[PDB]
C-alpha cells in the first residue's frame, strides 16, 4: 500500500457514459506541486451519472458500486462531473449533489472533498495540465506553445498558452503557478459541438453514413466524407461561430504543437486507419476515412468489425474531426496532429492531483 | 371496470423524456373503427425509455413503475417508442425490445401486441389523427385545411393536407381513409429539432438566456430574443434545411387553421405568458418571450416566479418555437396558432386507437 508512504487522492470523473474512478499516488517538490503521480486503481461504471434517478436508493446504489473493491480506502476524494451534468437544469444538478453529499456523510472511509459540475474551462484546463504532466513540460519554461485538444462525448475542449488579456472573457483565461512558473492559457469548451450531440443533429444526413446504413428517416447512407463534413462546418461555424471566436486568437497567439486526448484516440488507433507515431493530419484522417468507411456497404463493414460499438459513426466522426479542427479551429489540414495513445486511456484527471482551485 | 362494456386498448407513448401510458375504452361504429373513445387511466414516468442502462433489472423496473398499478391489464398493449430510441442505431434498440419482450412474455395479464420505435412518418399520422378526433373533424369533409404541429421533446413532427405528390419522397405523404372519408396528408419529423436535443447547442448562447443567469460556461446570459432566434434559425435552415423542404409546399397548400401539441402547451399556458382561448401567435410569444424573460434580471425574475423549474428556459424556448414555425415552417408570424390546454395531457396515441 502506497498511500502509508505517498499522498494519495482519488479524483472521479464523472461524464457523459459513465463515471471513472482513479487514485493517484504521488509526492510534493519544494515548489510543493506533485511529482512522481502514479495511478494505482482505475474502475469505470455506467451510466452516466447525470443519467440516473437522482434519488438516495439509486445514488447509493451506484456510488457503492462505483467504489466497491477499491484496494485502498481512507483517503480524499473529488467528485468532478462535466458536460453530462451540465446539460441539466441547475435546480436538477443540486438534488444529485444533495443525495450524493448525504451519501458521503453517513460513512467515514472516503473523505469527499468536493462534489460539483466543473466547467468546461475547468475541464480544458485540467486537459492542458495533464497531457503537458505526461510529455514532461510543465517543470520548465517552454519554448514551443503546446495546444491541447480534448474530443468528449458530451463537450469539447481546445486550450493553448495566451497571454493575460483585457480584452477576452476572464472565464476564458487562467493562469496557474505551478513549478515556480507562470502559465497563462486559453481556454474553451462547446457543448452541442460534443460527439453525442453533434451527432444526434446529422442522423438523417446520407452522406454521414457508409452505404445502405439504415438511417432513422427510413433512407439509405450514402456516405461521402467531404459532404458529411460541409455539413457539419454549418453546426460549427453558422451555428457555434467557432471559426470567429478561434481563428484570430490561434492567429495573435500561434501553437507550435497539438495533442489530442477523448475519442478521436479511439477512432485513430482503430484497425480501420493507418497512423504512425501516433499522430495524424486532418487531410489523411477525412481520405482515410471516406475511402474505408464512408464508401463501404454498411452489412459488409458491420459483419467485419463486429461489437465495434461506434463503427456505424466512424464516417461521421471522420468529417466531424476535421470539420471542428480545420474549420472551425483552423488548423491547418496537413499540420501533425499528436494523440495520446488509446491504450493509456487518459483523461483530465490527472491535472486535478496538478491544481486544486475552480473558477 | 369500464372494460367489461366497451372495448379496451393500451397505447405507450414512449417519448424521448418519459414514457406516458395511456388506456382507452371505445365503441365502433359498422366499419369497425373506434368511436366513443374515452381515456380510463394515465400515467407517465421519466426517464426516455432509451435513456436508461438496457440491462433487464433497469428496464423490468422501469416498466412495472410505468404499468404494474394500472386498474386493467387485461388488454392489447401497443408500447411505440419514438425519437429517443430513433437517437440509438438498431443493435441498441433491439436490447431494449429483448428485455421489454421478455418482461411481456411473463406478466401475462397484458397482451403485448407490438413494441417497436415507429416512424417519424407514422407519429405525425398520429399527431393528425389524435388531434382532429379531440377537434370531431373527422366524421365529416371539411372545408377548411387543419395543420397539426407537435413540439415534442427530440423530434418535431408537421402534418397538414396535401393531394398526391409524385415530386415528394413516398416517405412524406400517406393517404388514408377514415370514417369513409379519403385524406392525403403531408407528414415530417425533424429529428434532433425537439425542444431539449436543440437546447443543447444553446446552453452557453447568452442571447438565449435572461440577464445575469449563470450559464454552464460561467458566463452570464444577456437575454435579446431576436439574436437567439436568429442562433436557431441557423439550426432549422443552415444545418437541417427547414425552409426549403416545408416552406413551398405549404405556399402550394396553404392550412387555414393550425394546432399543436408537445412543449409550446406548456411554455404558452404558463404563467408568464398571456393568451386567451388556448391560441398566440408567433409575433406576440416572441415580443412576450422577449419582454419578460430574455430582458429581465434573472436573480429578480426567479425570485418573482418561485414555483417553476423550466422558467430559465422561456427566453430561448419563445425564441425557438418562433424559429421553428416562422423562419423555419414559413408561418404569418400573425397567423393564429391553436395549442392544446396541457391539462388534456394529449399526445398522438389516440390515432393509434384509430389506425393500426
Ligand atoms: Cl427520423
Ligand atoms: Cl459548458
Amino acid at each position: 500500500n502506497p498511500c502509508e508512504k505517498h499522498s494519495c487522492i482519488a479524483v472521479i470523473d464523472a461524464g457523459s457514459t459513465g463515471s471513472r474512478l482513479h487514485i493517484y499516488s504521488y509526492d510534493t517538490d519544494d515548489t510543493n506541486t506533485p511529482i512522481h503521480i502514479e495511478e494505482i486503481w482505475n474502475k469505470k461504471i455506467k451510466p452516466g451519472f447525470a443519467s440516473i434517478q437522482p434519488n438516495s436508493v439509486t445514488i447509493d446504489a451506484y456510488l457503492t458500486m462505483l467504489l466497491a473493491d477499491a484496494p485502498i480506502h481512507n483517503i480524499p476524494v473529488y467528485f468532478y462531473a462535466t458536460a453530462g451534468m451540465r446539460l441539466l437544469p441547475q435546480s436538477q444538478q443540486k438534488k444529485y449533489y444533495d443525495e450524493l453529499d448525504y451519501w458521503f456523510r453517513q460513512q467515514s472511509q472516503w473523505q469527499l472533498v468536493e462534489a460539483k459540475t466543473i466547467t468546461g474551462n475547468d475541464e480544458a484546463l485540467f486537459d492542458w495540465l495533464a497531457v503537458n504532466y505526461k510529455l514532461d513540460t510543465l517543470k520548465s519554461v517552454q519554448n514551443k506553445s503546446v495546444g491541447v485538444m480534448d474530443m468528449g462525448g458530451a463537450s469539447v475542449q481546445i486550450v493553448f498558452p495566451m497571454p493575460k488579456n483585457a480584452e477576452i472573457s476572464k472565464h476564458n483565461q487562467v493562469e496557474l503557478n505551478i513549478y515556480g512558473q507562470n502559465i497563462n492559457l486559453y481556454v474553451h469548451s462547446f457543448l452541442g459541438l460534443g460527439q453525442t450531440e453533434m451527432s444526434h443533429q446529422f442522423l438523417n444526413s446520407p452522406s454521414c453514413f457508409a452505404n445502405d446504413y439504415p438511417l432513422p428517416d427510413g433512407e439509405s447512407g450514402q456516405g461521402n466524407a467531404p459532404s458529411c463534413k460541409e455539413e457539419v462546418t454549418s453546426l460549427m461555424n453558422s451555428v457555434h461561430k467557432v471559426n470567429q471566436q478561434i481563428q484570430p486568437l490561434l492567429a495573435l497567439n500561434p501553437v507550435n504543437e497539438w495533442y489530442s486526448i477523448g475519442g478521436i484516440s479511439n477512432l485513430a488507433s482503430s484497425q480501420l486507419f493507418h497512423f504512425e507515431n501516433s499522430e495524424l493530419t486532418n487531410q489523411s484522417l477525412l481520405q482515410q476515412g471516406d475511402n474505408q468507411i464512408c464508401h463501404q456497404q454498411w452489412d459488409i463493414l458491420n459483419g467485419q468489425y463486429p461489437d465495434d460499438e461506434y463503427l456505424y459513426q466512424y464516417c461521421l466522426l471522420s468529417s466531424y474531426y476535421y470539420a471542428l479542427m480545420v474549420d472551425g479551429y483552423g488548423i491547418n489540414p496537413n499540420q501533425t496532429i499528436h494523440y495520446i495513445p488509446p491504450e493509456q486511456n487518459l483523461d483530465w484527471t490527472i491535472g486535478v492531483v496538478l491544481h486544486r482551485a475552480l473558477e
